[PDB]
């Protein structure tokens, strides 16, 4: 069986090969024209796989492995609207820069024709958004195909790990008939590749003039998946504030340098004047400390350890690709430069500020109370899954000094495929989900991997029956009647359904005080639901946007 | 072993199979990886070849020959910068809906890399222009690689005649070792398909009413390569003045009712009132004419032979897809209304048009003057092809009654190619070509086709050292002090050595009186330079445009 | 008006800007639409224009000015096929790594329809060669119009000077009335931005089991425009032999370890077992030792220094992306080990290939010995620059220890653009131009900028009236009827007229006698005709490639 041999070796060397550089399992979609590709990956006994119906959410769900395993995954579909149920997920891995390996199967070359039935034009069909993109030969018994592998992956290789990491493309024909010889297990190879580790450095003699400065500020925006250690290092040394996001691994310290309260303290009207910034990583979240950038006349300094650098939300004075941990070991140099009041005044609002959160949170009755409380009732080293819209928005201004992680993803701020990335982190850590209601219905069919594999994750669920966020923008206000229609868009679903067709527990609580004496078990995965009303959190919360507005003046 | 005998088979059924939907020729430039195919058409007894080292101007003189020849005509170069010099005639072809085949040879799949030497990515690299493009599988002896010609070439016909015409593309990967068995002639066929041939016809209950009103016109633009004969019947049947382009293909049947002084009229301050407008073909080359669509109330009604309908300068009340006979034929069986005034009018606007552009011709001594003669020079039933930049311009002021006809590449309405596609149409046709310098210098390397193939053409050179169409440009007065640097741009170019390198004959004329007693029966072909200068050239071109002021208010 | 000062406030921020990031040429090609940034350019005191109206040429002749100042260049022109006509040098600049910036000229989207008079599409229209695109906004009275630029030029910047350099298109729509304010010159600005510098390192630990081996080369192909001096310093200390292409920079050196006659070696049937490569740089010129390189077993490490990295003609071991002079010093932690008889192979094999190679000089009277004596005959610390094609292949198997530098365009190989790259180095170098017939005729219009600007080059022309490096192709043979139609490409132009058209000096050789016993070196550029035959440059060639056959007896 001459195409038959072919074809099992071009898939079993294919399968090894991406195992060699570190895959360690795959999302498959099941599919009549994968059928080669997808027996190697369930008969490599050092590859795991996860059938998924759905395609879109798959891809998410990979997404979701890729953050909680650190290493690259795989994803397989057939030909047609199956692979482009993966632009979204495809979309985000882009921005946030994830090793996300897209494979689709194709017919063979000499029949492939745009327009005929399941038949649109996968090569290159997502350039828009990868970096690499490669439409494989045909299998034969020649070795320059087979090469071809060798070849390829070493190419592939260079955007799975560092810097140039994101999405990549391999589109792969294969010709009838289509299962290929299972007893070939010696092409099953488990071998391991060495892969390249740099290490970085600056010279900052030009820069020493503005680092020595007192009035200085490092700012630290996304950084999940990125080691910080040495920031605090720095900070720690030169006496410098720290303003840390929630996606900066940073406030689990409890350092003392490290401000949280940044978001509330610029919301009520601080303003100073500073002489530099240090932005390092992806932008925050907060609005008006984006704002501050764009207004102010400080020395601006960016470090990001990825290519295609952006640099929202202002140029700024010098952009260094480089990791967080090599920028700050370069700038590590005996100075005589005394920052001890500057540190202190930023010490001294922090600690004002942690106290006035501590009383509005005694008070409040309203979606933020909600998360304040889980926040409390998460244990320490355990890790938090954060939606987008108004509820990573919470965890900026609630989360203070508990020692937990919190993911998201901040790359498109998409409020889909929230519930497959999620549960895909849970496979290898101890995560809590918290997801308002419009994301939670995106992404229902997300939660068939947990009903089919016993995945371990509870679901805290913010139903305030429609888009929250949308409260807080002048919409609201210059087009009263049209808002619910266009922006409150309630769904009025009983979730209670949801939690039974994929067998979660189930509880609902209507008012925060329940919820402060009820404890989250393990003992079976289920799902919290927590009333809140859009109308009594736009109240609320502005009520803690304008707490601090006191002390700012009278500290002044 | 079955590799030759498999890419034998593939590349040898490809050719042939190219010439069963019409191509007749191809254009090769040199390289090795295009080896497989090139050495197939060479060897097909009907197949003719030209061989080209400069791509760029391969692929321009391809769309000579395609408008020579009215059909298909392929090019084929090897892997890499090769490619990318097709683009900016695939550009052309895009807007002028040029049926040119694009082969491009690749490496075997399991090779390529962008990246590696002599290695972009040549799948869908022209997707900017082209309809039709495909990656061959490389050659096997299953019978489904070699139904894929038969499949693919079904597919892209559509796109070689009618309202899709316009360039494909076929990227064709060729495994080593390259060379084909060339005893296999029996594949080397030569079939020729049936291919669909259609009529179309609209309704026009609702647009009587506007086709009744009295003041009405037919704006005829570029019809190249396009029947218009029914335009006649149509405007000789309902009394319509008929506002013909240079490139409709029409002055020269000297119709009562055709009017070749529009842009002129509408230079000097023409100012009717027009009732509806039949907009046929693609744009006009007239500024002021299209200015004028802008501003009008009028009906407008827009009809092109083509799919992809752009509706320069303004949107029209309505657009059809058809074309001009098929269009013109659907109205005829109807009555007819009296505005035999209104034609009148415009005929009495036209024979005093024509009296004052004979005495202009008789005054002038600028580059209008040249072009002039140029036209009476020509031959009866002969062509001239027309340049871009100023030519075309005066073509479609002095070009009246005179029994020629006149191609242009006016798509892109590109300064490059224009020495090759002139050659390529001089294959088929008695063509005589009018350039200006800058273009003769852009396209110089086009011109070793003639030396090598012996094209009997003729070159008329307009040389005023520079780029004079900028003359009329606000930035004459408002940057002067950067103008010739920027706009002017002189080469200073001796172009009788260019006639010496490219074994042209060789004249240089530095007034009207000469070449007016000249001949251009020539032995063989020969460079007329014609010299002129941009500010002589601009004085008397602003008298030429404001000459119809007075007559127009005596009307 | 309102428009006319918007527009100016467009035009004259983005130049600067250009300028603060180095930029400081620019060649413009005539055409209406382009007028505001035309006269912008011209405008600015420290930008200098170059005006071409063939712009195919003239963006090869950009790259020639990017070669020779080691700056970004930028190219502007009008709408319409006039930016088609950059694709080739585009194409060029993608594999080689060329920071072109491409300025195409639009109209305002109100005109924005393709099929339109003159109107292709031309946003992202370079979509398969460049690294960054952009569709400038229409000039309007508002800040962010202008923030843009700045947003977007540190953005752009990041592909103007590192490992990410490449080619970069700006759109640029423009609206009538299109004269800018010309006295506004207080916009003008020549400021100078500051740009990151970074060094890497590596840990030599993780290829330590291999570099301990002995019989180890390296290998190094193009590196025009790279630091190269640690090369040396490494193989000095370790014993190890460099294999050198003439774009290397290495082999005007006479360092004891390097091999400049390796490709003539193999051709010889040199048969050798390899324990490591270290392959430096992008690929070298010998076919042999590319075909080597995919039979060899050697464990084989590849180090480039830039992205996107191509791994041709094999996949190797591991590659690193890294300059030389960082890698290198990275594996300068090891202690050496004793390989000084693989070496002492090595360097007695060159030693003697060099005296076979001067021997045949001495004989040969085809274009080979033209080669070799323009390579005598050139003034030290000056420049050539090659054509492709034989030419190139020559220098390789001809350039030993002569002081000078190579130049050539060998990333697509092509043979167009070739006398318009030479002219625009020789703006800010000594060079002279060595080019086969048919690539000269390829581009003769190149030669307007050496008429208008006197820009001072000789001509070294190799006239054999066809085709020469197909005569060693298999197709010789195979298909000789059709050989001299389809491969020849004999063009009969007589190349006097093409002097005299450019104003050129002119001198016709056609014995190698009379080419030894002048002198090149003028007052005024020359083009200098070398008469030879392709039929006896194969013949006398075939002597060259078998000249070490006597010296090969064992396998290394
Ligand atoms: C895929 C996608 N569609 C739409 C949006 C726009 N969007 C942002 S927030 C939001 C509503 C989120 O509602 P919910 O998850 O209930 O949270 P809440 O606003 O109540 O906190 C929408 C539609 C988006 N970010 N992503
Ligand atoms: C490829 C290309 N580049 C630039 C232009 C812009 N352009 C239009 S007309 C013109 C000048 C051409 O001058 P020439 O052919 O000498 O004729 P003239 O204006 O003197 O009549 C130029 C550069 C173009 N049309 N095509
Ligand atoms: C743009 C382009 N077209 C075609 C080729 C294919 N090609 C490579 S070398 C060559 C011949 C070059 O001839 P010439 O400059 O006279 O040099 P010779 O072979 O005689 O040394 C050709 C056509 C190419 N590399 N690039
Ligand atoms: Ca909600
Ligand atoms: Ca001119
Ligand atoms: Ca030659
Ligand atoms: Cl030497
Ligand atoms: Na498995
Ligand atoms: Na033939
Ligand atoms: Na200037």
């Amino acid at each position: 069986g001459n195409h038959k041999a072919a074809l099992t070796k071009q898939v079993f060397t294919f399968a090894s090969e991406l195992y060699a550089y570190g895959v360690r399992e795959v999302v498959i979609s099941p599919g009549s024209r994968s059928t080669p590709l997808a027996l190697a990956f369930e008969a490599h006994p050092n590859i795991k796989t996860w059938i998924h119906p759905d395609e879109r959410s798959a891809a998410f769900f990979a997404v979701g492995l890729i953050k909680g395993s650190e290493r690259p995954v795989a994803i397989l579909c057939t030909s047609g609207t199956a692979a482009a149920n993966y632009t979204p997920a495809i979309a985000e891995s882009q921005i946030s820069r994830i090793p996300l390996i897209v494979l689709t199967s194709d017919r063979p070359h000499e029949l492939r024709s745009v327009g005929a039935p399941q038949a649109i034009n996968q090569v290159n069909m997502f350039n828009n958004y990868v970096s690499y993109e490669f439409d494989m030969p045909i299998a034969d018994d020649s070795k320059e195909t087979i090469n071809a592998i060798y070849y390829q992956m070493q190419i592939a290789s260079q955007y799975l790990y560092g810097p140039h990491k994101g999405p990549i493309h391999f589109n792969l024909p294969f010709r009838d008939p289509l299962t290929p010889d299972l007893n070939a297990t010696e092409l099953l190879t488990s071998e391991m590749k060495i892969l390249p580790h740099y290490q970085k450095s600056i010279d900052a003699s030009a820069l020493r003039h503005i680092l020595n400065k007192k009035k200085g500020l490092i700012i630290v925006g996304d950084m999940q998946h990125q080691e910080v250690d040495q920031i605090l290092t720095y900070s720690t040394i030169y006496d410098l504030p720290i303003l840390a996001d929630p996606l900066s691994h940073l406030r689990k310290f409890d350092h003392p340098n490290v401000i949280c309260t940044y978001d509330l303290l610029f919301r009520s009207g601080l303003d100073l004047n500073v002489d530099f910034v240090i932005r390092v990583g992806k932008p925050v979240i907060s609005k008006k400390l984006n704002q501050w950038l764009k207004k102010t006349d400080a020395f601006q300094i960016l470090v990001q350890n990825n290519d295609k650098i952006d640099v929202f939300p202002i140029a700024p004075d010098i952009s260094y690709e480089i990791s967080a941990n090599d920028f700050f070991r370069s700038l590590m140099e005996d100075t005589t430069i005394n920052r001890v009041s500057w540190l202190e005044k930023w010490q001294c609002l922090e600690k004002k500020g942690r106290k006035e959160i501590k009383c509005y949170l005694e008070q409040a009755t309203d979606e933020s109370a909600f998360v304040g409380e889980l926040i409390k009732k998460t244990s320490e080293k355990d890790a938090l899954f954060i939606s987008n819209s108004m509820p990573i928005r919470d965890v900026d201004n609630l989360l203070l000094n508990k020692n937990i992680d919190v993911y998201a993803n901040r790359g498109a701020n998409g409020i889909d495929g929230i519930v497959s990335t999620a549960l895909g982190m849970a496979v290898h850590k101890r995560i809590t989900l918290l997801i308002g209601d419009l994301s939670f219905y995106h992404d229902m069919n997300g939660l068939l991997m947990s009903k089919l594999n016993n995945i371990q994750m509870n679901i805290v669920l913010l139903n305030n029956d429609g888009g929250g966020i949308f409260s807080y923008l002048p919409q609201k206000e210059s087009a009263t009647d049209y808002f619910e229609r266009l922006f409150g868009t309630p769904t009025g679903l009983d979730f209670e359904y949801t939690a039974k067709l994929y067998q979660f527990d189930f509880k609902r609580f209507n008012s925060v005080s329940e919820f402060k004496n009820a404890t989250l078990l393990s003992e079976t995965s289920t799902i919290y639901e927590l009333i809140t009303n859009r109308e009594d959190n736009f109240k609320q919360h502005q009520i803690l946007y304008q707490k601090l507005s006191e002390m700012i003046h009278d500290t002044l």
